[PDB]
């Protein structure tokens, strides 16, 4: 296997990371059981580490979804880090990590030994080693409901500073999540291409991949918009460049 | 009692958070027991919720107890949120929540029933009902570690805004920090007061309570320098005022 090893003390991260989000669900909505969340969750551990379906998590989902609040939807390709810190814990945006089923496993690893009952803490196959990995498997789910439940402004933040382009053709963004949003519940869509503090011009709105991008959005009827280094964003890239010309303030 | 009660779920809380940043520890100090770290910890809380003192959490910090990185330390008064913004989980400074034994309690609640063995959920007793309760009993402790262990350039974030002055002559900073600052592995101290976007000017550097702390760290023989608005904080604040005058780029 070619990817990273099952986390170490899975359970106690998953668990942990699921109570504490509770407390950001509305009264409304606080009634989530962790135990049983994470039970439906480790159907996947039972498997070969290369039979897992995204149905597979179809229960998991059910016990853990949520409603998104409108406005609030983000999407991302190649800034994990920054979506995340901007994100701020769903005071910001609420992105897929900041969702309860997304909290629970962001940047976690996981699967079944080959021949074993046991996880297997060396290593986890890629979707080159074989397509239905855990990982994976579970991700195409999790994003599939992010983007049914999405509504009212879809932001989106792409990294122009990316060596193969802002928008990869083949990414989750791409293949589960713009097939599965709901134009109907959707106002319009807008576009952050970011670059890195002085960091690489690579593309910018309206150039190479971002081109494909915006064609498909129009030609499926959504109203689009995009731009280069959202201020916000860049406010807190600059966070780390502070005596940098880019950052300089008035 | 006036407090909040204990936080629901506090152990799958604890525990994961333990278990969340062993991963942030060198393989040296990476040697954590969290369910041990947990037992140290409900010592102090199978108490009488008005008889918890400091050393009664001795034995938590020996068994959670790593070392701080030189010059990462960063001090701290009205400012919390930020703080653990900036600081960003110990990518930029070690702030006491980025610290093992402070990021297992950071806003946590805690406190046995006035009688009966089990946790009060329904409220917990402030400095008001009695001193010695277990969550200030807590952080005094906690307080006393991040200080004797801090060494190099020593960071301080205050409050400028704060109605009542940014450095308080009676909060856990000059209580329980500065006394138990070792001057012999600390080379200077540097302050930021920090204001809110377009908020008040309360106090900048050498006005008011900040004389006040300029004289005691003086008169102590350590080096001091004091900043307003440090850059770097000071973007991160704009990220949410990006149209203010105070955050318009160059
Ligand atoms: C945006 O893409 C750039 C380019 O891939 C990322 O920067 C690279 O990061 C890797 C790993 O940290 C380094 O090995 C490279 O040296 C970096 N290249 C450049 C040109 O900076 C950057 O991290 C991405 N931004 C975000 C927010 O994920
Ligand atoms: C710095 O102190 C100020 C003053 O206490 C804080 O601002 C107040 O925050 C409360 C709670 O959100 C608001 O209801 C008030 O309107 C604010 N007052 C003013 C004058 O701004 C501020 O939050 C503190 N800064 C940080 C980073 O904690
Ligand atoms: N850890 C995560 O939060 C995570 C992982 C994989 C995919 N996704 C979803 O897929 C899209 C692209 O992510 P990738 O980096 O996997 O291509 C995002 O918009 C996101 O919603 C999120
Ligand atoms: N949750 C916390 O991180 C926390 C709580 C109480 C005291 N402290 C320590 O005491 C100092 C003052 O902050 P407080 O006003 O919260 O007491 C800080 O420098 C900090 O290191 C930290």
């Amino acid at each position: 296997w070619r990817a990273e090893g099952t986390s170490a003390h899975l359970r106690d991260i998953f668990l942990g990371r699921c109570a504490e989000y509770r407390a950001l669900l509305s009264p409304e909505q606080r009634n989530k059981d962790c135990t049983a969340i994470w039970e439906a969750f480790k159907v996947a551990l039972d498997k070969d580490p290369c039979s897992v379906l995204p149905s597979d998590y179809d229960l998991f989902i059910t016990l853990s979804r949520h409603s998104i609040p409108r406005d609030k939807s983000l999407f991302w390709e190649n800034s994990h880090l920054l979506v995340n810190s901007f994100a701020d814990n769903t005071r910001r945006f609420m992105p897929l990590s900041d969702v309860l089923y997304g909290r629970v496993a962001d940047f976690l690893s996981w699967c079944r030994q080959k021949a074993d009952s046991g996880l297997d803490y060396q290593s986890c196959p890629t979707s080159e080693d074989c397509e239905n990995n855990p990982v994976d498997s579970f991700w195409k789910r999790a994003s599939i409901q992010y983007s049914k439940d999405s509504s009212g402004v879809i932001h989106v933040m792409l990294n122009g500073s990316e060596p193969t382009g802002a928008y990869p053709i083949k990414g989750f963004f791409a293949d589960y999540e713009i097939p599965n949003l709901q134009k109907e519940k959707i106002t319009r869509i807008e576009i952050w291409v970011m670059h890195e503090i002085g960091g690489p011009n690579v593309e910018s709105c309206g150039e190479g991949s971002m081109k494909v991008l915006e064609k498909r959005l129009k030609d499926m009827g959504f109203q689009y918009s995009c731009i280069n280094d959202y201020r916000p964003v860049k406010l807190l890239q600059c966070v780390d460049h502070s005596t940098h010309p880019d950052c300089a303030l008035k």
